């Protein structure tokens, strides 16, 4: 029985250039008493909420937004963060209920009735959105929120019933409980464009989607297993893969940091497949990938300067890369 | 040397589910016929073409408990899809996208919207019928995946004009989309007179019955359109992408995606019967879902040689002596 594991480097590897946001710094601390009042959040999750760190993941990744568009993303980021923890411990049933609420308020915060704090933060930072967002990644937004909380009732139900996923069924249902595709969305939002459905629904645009979804979600699955093993929480791709194909816990580590760099260099290939629309498309095109490449290094960077998942240790195990494992709620031996 | 000809997988003389027929099937086909030729415009050749498709009959097997009013919106729309299918072959990316722009106005505002252009007309058509008994759910469910349909049908359009053959992992994926079966599984809701909540249709047990249908309906297709779609170097058909991914000959891969097939209904039957429970309203709403699924891979099964689509007018022949002579191609292949 194994105490710990290795890290695969995935940092030194990629040479995106790393970017942060001037506006990081009050947005962030803004955006953190926005949740805190909006969740309701009392201790022990407030000082540990202290440092998530999302509203400096968000400035890596939408490093050019302006402020007032800076803070609608950091918003929905911790939002999202607190969201994600909530549905940890809901069932199947109160999934779809924060699902039917979440969604109504993002689709008519004025006719919407609710009262539950999930639809009210939800209300708050999407008017926002509203004001300045165009239709088509308003509607991405919302119809991949949609994917998220469906995939996330199939995971609930899948903890409710001790099952580990195999590993094809995983794949696919984990590109939507990763919550990757609403912050493509925003990533238009936040340059002041809206692509036209012709460019942004392109397979290699789509190819290019899904590569940093699978990047971003399948390093989160590395850096995230710690945390998640305490509680054998198997929506991972690690635990998959152990029971699937008989992997120890590095095998089942390497082969996932194996999947990384091969999405990297998907990313990159399809990069150079693009097509033309002309000038002014070409042009928001570039932009928008650029924010799938500020996606890659920002989130692989933050992973280590936030407390989620290595604790007050993240710059210090980016060094020497060994991850001692957490003690599990209940031993496995019970 | 190149094969003349390959044989059939025995698809239909196992598959043990009822094949039934809508008693409204004969007078609801002729109506829709006659309302597709006047929307198409269709004249000779195609008209007479056409008069050999049978998609009312089809219809009638997938829908053999909808009225007559439902069966006809049905109908309409199966004539309407195999057609928009036949003229989007030829149509370009760019024409495409402006064909999606139109029906998709179309459904959403099926009374007001705007359009001189023939599909967008017959949109309109039938789909303001079907709007007066959809109910919500089911409605959008329609509109969005034939939102997906048209998204895929464009990126077999680009794959056309680079003259690809997509590799098996991305052909399957675009494949769903492409097949129009989603919006058909839509028209079980509204033709059985339900609207499944989206917990329970998006349940994973009930999406993976109705993707196992999907590909049951969609790979079988493969088979049995293969040698009208070859005639024009088609490449969007699993047979040709698993002789290119894989170095198969053509009777090798046409076996293959035999066996997917048999493997797709037992997926259906596996499935079936890990179903949750939600209570006997919702769950005698379920069953009538998925007999429409079953009614989907039995109907279009026997449908296949019913119309003269795939085999012409040796349908019956073929079903029974399976052997499948290639037809002569556009451009022969050493040219
Ligand atoms: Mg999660
Ligand atoms: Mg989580
Ligand atoms: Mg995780
Ligand atoms: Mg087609
Ligand atoms: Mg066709
Ligand atoms: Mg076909």
């Amino acid at each position: 029985a194994p105490t710990k594991f290795i890290l695969p480097d995935l940092v030194s590897d990629c040479t995106y250039p790393l970017l942060l946001n001037d506006n990081c710094e009050p947005v962030a601390r803004a955006s953190e008493q926005w949740l805190i009042a909006g969740a309701r959040l009392q201790e022990p999750r407030r000082t540990k909420f202290m440092g998530l760190l999302a509203g400096e993941l968000t400035a890596a990744c939408y490093p050019h937004a302006d402020a007032s568009h800076l803070r609608v993303c950091v918003d929905f980021m911790n939002w999202l963060f607190n969201m994600d923890d909530w549905l940890d411990d809901f069932d199947v049933d109160d999934t779809w209920g924060m699902r039917h609420c979440c969604l109504g308020a993002f689709r008519d915060p004025v006719g919407f009735e609710t009262d539950k704090l999930g639809g009210l933060m939800s209300k708050s930072f999407f008017s926002r959105f509203r004001q300045d967002g165009g239709p088509g990644c308003t509607e991405r937004f919302i119809h991949t929120m949609d994917l998220f909380f469906i995939a996330v009732a199939q995971q609930a139900g899948d903890r409710a019933n001790g099952i580990t996923p195999d590993l094809e069924s995983y794949i696919t249902v984990r590109r939507d409980t990763s919550g990757c595709k609403p912050c493509f969305a925003l990533i238009e939002y936040a340059a002041g464009i809206d692509l036209p459905d012709h460019v942004i629904y392109h397979p290699t645009l789509a190819a290019m989607e899904e590569a940093t979804n699978d990047l971003v979600t399948w390093s989160n699955d590395i850096f995230s297993y710690n945390k998640e093993q305490v509680t054998d929480d198997t929506h991972n791709m690690i635990p998959v893969l152990m029971r699937e194909r008989g992997l120890d816990l590095q095998g089942a580590v390497d082969f996932v940091g194996r999947l990384c760099k091969g999405t990297i260099e998907r990313f990159e290939t399809e990069r150079a497949r693009l097509p033309s629309w002309g000038p002014e498309l070409d042009a928001q095109v570039q932009t928008y990938i650029e924010g799938l490449q500020n996606w890659i290094v920002g989130s692989l960077h933050w992973s280590f300067d936030s407390h989620r998942y290595f604790g007050k240790d993240g710059h210090a195990v980016k060094k020497h890369r060994i991850v001692k494992l957490l003690p599990k709620r209940v031993p496995q031996q019970a």
